[PDB]
């Protein structure tokens, strides 16, 4: 499935970041701007050795078939681009900040569902996402978000149920499972960790000043003579947990908390997330 790069044509830049270069595009053969609305996803500046693990990142996408995951399109020129379907309603984190006085807690419930439903199929096919994170989660419709942004997800290895991951950069550290924070191990349980994050964010409103980074920064205290993946470690190693959103119920801060559990096998799974997200969106008495 390769798509002409002279049949893509440039419309806007959907956004720049760790995530590539994305580009909004349409796919026009006939040449009469009738054609599909795609995202382009670029490395700009790509050496062989990113551009390696970009091929690696088309080869994930290409392989995953779930209504809760982005949908892969194709490849343009074998630098190299990657095409997936556009999803026009943006990322969850601004959707939710924008529509928070008409999202109920059942709406809430029915995307951390989805989040976990893509997450158990992820699983499945043994690959980590990395990065869950509201920022990448796309909105399909009103009552459908899909799992995006696999620029950091691993195939795990056939005899591992972790990868150690030994890459230049900087980290969303206060999205990370402490494993992943102090030895650079990742697993589908360091996934079930950011989900809790991802919860938190979801009953937050993806509200900018308690959002994850600005409440760890906040419980760090008024020192700052230690570097803030030290003293994140501290915190996190002692106890010290996001607190409960306002207007959380209470179950599902539990669930949170039960994400947050120091040992990864002590988390829950996402087979065994879901059915209880469920239950908490039909607002059944338990
Ligand atoms: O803010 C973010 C950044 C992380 N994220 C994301 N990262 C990469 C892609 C890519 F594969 F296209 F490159 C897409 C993606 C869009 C995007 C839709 N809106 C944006 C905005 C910015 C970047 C990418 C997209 C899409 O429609 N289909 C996709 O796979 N999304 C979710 C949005």
């Amino acid at each position: 499935t390769i798509f002409e790069e002279r049949h893509l044509k440039y419309i806007s830049q959907l956004g720049k970041g760790n995530f590539g270069s994305v580009e909004l595009c349409r796919y026009d053969p006939l040449g009469d701007n009738t054609g599909a609305l795609v995202a382009v996803k670029q490395l700009q500046h790509s050496g062989p050795d990113q551009q390696r693990d970009f091929q690696r990142e088309i080869q994930i996408l290409k392989a995953l078939h779930s209504d809760f995951i982005v949908k892969y399109r194709g490849v343009s020129y074998g630098s190299l681009r990657l095409v997936m379907e556009y999803l026009p309603s943006g990322c969850l984190r601004d959707f939710l900040q924008r529509h928070r006085a008409r999202l109920d807690a059942s709406r809430l419930l029915l995307y951390s569902s989805q989040i976990c439903k893509g997450m158990e199929y992820l699983g499945s096919r043994r690959c980590v996402h990395r990065d869950l994170a509201a920022r990448n989660i796309l909105v399909e419709s009103e009552a459908h978000v899909k799992i995006a942004d696999f620029g950091l997800a691993k195939l795990l290895p056939l005899d591992k149920d972790y990868y150690v991951v030994r890459e230049p950069g900087q980290s969303p550290i206060f999205w990370y499972a402490p494993e992943s924070l102090s030895d650079n191990i990742f697993s589908r349980q360091s996934d079930v960790w950011s989900f809790g994050v991802v919860l938190y964010e979801l009953f937050t409103y993806c509200d900018k000043s308690c959002s994850p980074s600005a409440e760890f920064l906040r419980m760090m205290g008024c020192e700052r003579d230690v570097p803030a993946l030290c003293r994140l470690l501290e915190l996190l190693e002692e106890g010290q947990r996001l607190p409960a959103p306002p207007a959380c119920p209470a179950e599902v801060h539990e669930l949170m908390k039960l994400c947050w559990a120091p040992s990864p096998q002590d988390r829950p799974s996402f087979s065994a997330l879901g059915p209880q997200l469920d239950m908490l969106w039909s607002g059944s008495r338990g």
